[PDB]
């Protein structure tokens, strides 16, 4: 009864299977399904959908309308009375450097984008979204409860448009909404080179036969390079500072600007390649500009895949990471290598580990000038101040040296993003994360808490005391006892992150259960992964198990001191050495002797 499936916007097939290298949509990876993982299909579904109306409606749509017989909290509220809090001291995280949470970001950005639904060009519809406030087709917007705040100098609501999704761009009426995944589900680097054919030539340097991404040409970070600008109109980089008028970059994921030390790993990134590109045309000078950019891109991506799964993951994961992820037995073809709608709320962990500033440091790992602490929010789609305030290296030094914030029960989600989250096409340093995702959680039909922690095999917590055992928080389960009546009307985002945390990681039981199930997936289902045999020689592999974040740094950047574990919280200068101590990625594997 169950259908081979729709796909009338996504275009054709066609798979070179001799290829040793990745397709940059993610199609041919699975060779009897070679659409699995391809980016621009359906998030997959791990369980039904539930919306309002069965099909498309969210909950909370239709304002008579409950959710198992009660209605369901405005997303805001719930942030007014759950996630939000005052005082930032405290909250920092003794064993996470600040990297740890900026490398989530990257690894989110390169398997999930939902992008929202595109109706408001040659079009005010967004613009009327956000001017009247009138709930309809893709504008559902998020309303501010009575007491807010935001009522007082804000108006009635935040703007928020329903995210894309598959078959058609208006609504379609006998099979549930199924939201778009922009991006390729495979740990690829695709945040690096695209996901599209379009952009990945684009970013590309062609004029010249060397196998190089493209580069700033009107600026340049002590002669290190930069991402070239998007120069299309209008750019909220330079909304934000329009004396300053530095545009956003130009980077194989849309939201590489979104926050200034996002937009500093992706430099990085782009560093690596073009270094790893110069570095095997001296090995192999007979190579050309294609052979180059495949091999670069090739390591850079199993570069992503060994940091995210033998530094990251454990110390996200804990106790439960063996569980979920058992060490690596080869690709499986007949795992479903797609990125779970699910995920996309449960690595959102993420937004309860960033921190209220950023700072700039110097040399010796001191203040960088006057104003070296800044807060967040007025770093949020800021290139002005790496291109004229110091470039990446003071920056990068903070991410090493400073540390994430802790998630807390009582103190989840910093206001910087809580109440100043600066949007583009809107004006304003004024927008709610928290109340964003837990929308977002209803847009996209998400079942509730305890069908998750069902899916889990954990308890399902039907009354208040039984929700207070679980979440081990009297008051907590009380304000989301008060919010949402029954523990099942629980939005998988809040609940999730309710949670106390596992022994040795940073998530929950049932988060654990969701994240690791997907990177196993992500991990078995690709036939590119690094460690499976044959993607690259045994040598090869020698040499990439010595990657780290470490030597990224001291490679492409001015800095010479670097911690050996950069995830753990890092003191300069005592757990600090020279770049000199640090191994590097040995690419004598690589030279191809072919007389
Ligand atoms: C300053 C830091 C960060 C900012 C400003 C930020 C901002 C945002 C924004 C605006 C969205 C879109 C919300 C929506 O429309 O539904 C979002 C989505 C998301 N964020 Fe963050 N975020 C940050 C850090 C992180 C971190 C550290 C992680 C993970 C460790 C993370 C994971 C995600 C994920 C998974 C999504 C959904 C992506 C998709 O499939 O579309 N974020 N973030
Ligand atoms: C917009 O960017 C300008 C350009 O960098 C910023 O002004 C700089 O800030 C201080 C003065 O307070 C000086 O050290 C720089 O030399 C300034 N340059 C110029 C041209 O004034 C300015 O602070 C930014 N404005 C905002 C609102 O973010
Ligand atoms: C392309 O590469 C050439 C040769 O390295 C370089 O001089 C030129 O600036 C590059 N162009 C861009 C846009 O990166
Ligand atoms: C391959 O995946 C399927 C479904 O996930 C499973 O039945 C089988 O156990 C997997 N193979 C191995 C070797 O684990
Ligand atoms: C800090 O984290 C590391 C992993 O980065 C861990 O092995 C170490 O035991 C932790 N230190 C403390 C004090 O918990
Ligand atoms: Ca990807
Ligand atoms: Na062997």
């Amino acid at each position: 009864s169950w259908e081979v499936g729709c796909g009338a916007p996504v275009p054709l097939v066609k798979c070179d299977e001799n290829s040793p290298y990745r397709t940059i949509t993610g199609d041919c990876n699975n060779r009897r399904s070679p659409a699995l993982g391809a980016a621009n299909r359906a998030l997959a579904r791990w369980l039904p959908a539930e919306y309002e109306d069965g099909l498309a409606l969210p909950f909370g749509w239709t304002q008579r309308k409950t959710r198992n017989g009660f209605r369901v909290p405005l997303a805001r509220e719930v942030s007014n009375k759950i996630v939000g809090y005052l005082d930032e001291e405290g909250v920092l995280d003794q064993n996470r450097s600040l990297l740890f949470m900026q490398w989530g970001q990257i690894v989110d950005h390169d398997l999930d984008f939902a992008p929202e639904t595109e109706l408001g060009s040659n079009e005010h519809s967004k613009t009327q979204c956000e001017e009247y406030c009138i709930q309809g087709d893709n504008c559902f917007p998020i309303m501010f409860p009575k007491n807010d705040p935001k009522l007082k100098t804000q108006g009635k609501c935040m703007p928020f448009f329903r995210a894309g999704f598959v078959c058609p761009t208006p609504p379609y009426q006998s099979l549930a909404r199924e939201q778009i995944n922009a991006v390729t589900s495979f740990l690829d680097a695709s945040l690096v080179y695209g996901s599209e054919p379009s952009l990945a030539s684009r970013l590309r340097n062609l004029s010249s036969p060397l196998g190089l991404m493209a580069v700033n040409q009107e600026a340049w970070d002590h002669g290190l390079a930069y991402l070239p600008f998007n120069n299309k109109k209008p750019s909220p980089c330079e909304f934000i500072n329009t004396t300053a008028r530095v545009p956003c970059f130009l980077a194989g994921d849309f939201r590489a600007s979104e926050q200034i030390l996002l937009a500093t790993a992706h430099t990085l990134l782009l560093r690596e390649h073009n270094r790893l590109a110069r570095e095997l045309k001296k090995l192999n000078p007979h190579w050309n500009g294609e052979k180059l950019y495949q091999e670069a891109r090739k390591i850079l991506g199993a570069f992503i895949q060994i940091i995210t799964f033998r530094d990251y993951l454990p110390i996200v994961l804990g106790s439960e990471m063996q569980k979920w992820i058992p060490p690596y037995q080869g690709y499986n073809n007949s795992v479903d290598p797609r990125i779970s709608n699910v995920f996309t709320f449960a690595f959102r962990f993420g937004h309860m580990e960033v921190p209220s500033t950023v700072s700039r440091l110097d040399e010796n790992y001191q203040p960088w000038g006057p104003e070296a602490e800044l807060p967040l929010h007025t770093l949020f789609f800021n290139t002005w101040r790496i291109i004229k305030d110091g470039g990446i290296d003071p920056l990068v030094r903070g991410l090493l040296a400073k540390k994430s914030k802790l998630m807390n029960q009582d103190k989840m989600v910093t206001s910087e993003l809580r109440n100043k989250l600066f949007q583009p096409t809107h004006k304003i340093h004024g927008f709610d994360l928290a109340a964003i995702n837990l929308q977002r959680c209803r847009d996209h039909g998400m079942p509730g808490y305890n069908s998750w922690r069902g899916f889990c095999g954990l308890s399902q917590p039907k009354t208040l005391k039984g929700l207070q055992t679980v979440l081990k928080n009297k008051i907590l389960a009380k304000k989301l006892m008060d919010l949402y009546k029954t523990p099942d009307n629980i939005d998988i985002w809040i609940g999730g992150n309710a949670e106390p945390m596992v022994e040795r990681g940073r998530v929950g039981p049932l988060l654990a259960c969701l994240l690791g199930r997907q990177f196993q997936q992500i991990r078995d289902g690709d036939r590119f992964w690094w460690e499976n045999p044959g993607v690259f020689t045994e040598k090869q592999r020698d040499s990439l198990q010595k990657v780290s974040f470490s030597r990224l740094i001291c490679d492409n950047t001015h800095i010479t001191k670097v911690p050996l574990h950069a995830f753990q919280a890092n003191n300069y200068p005592h757990d600090f050495v020279d770049c000199s101590t640090v191994d590097k990625l040995d690419l004598s594997p690589w030279a191809s002797r072919e007389n």
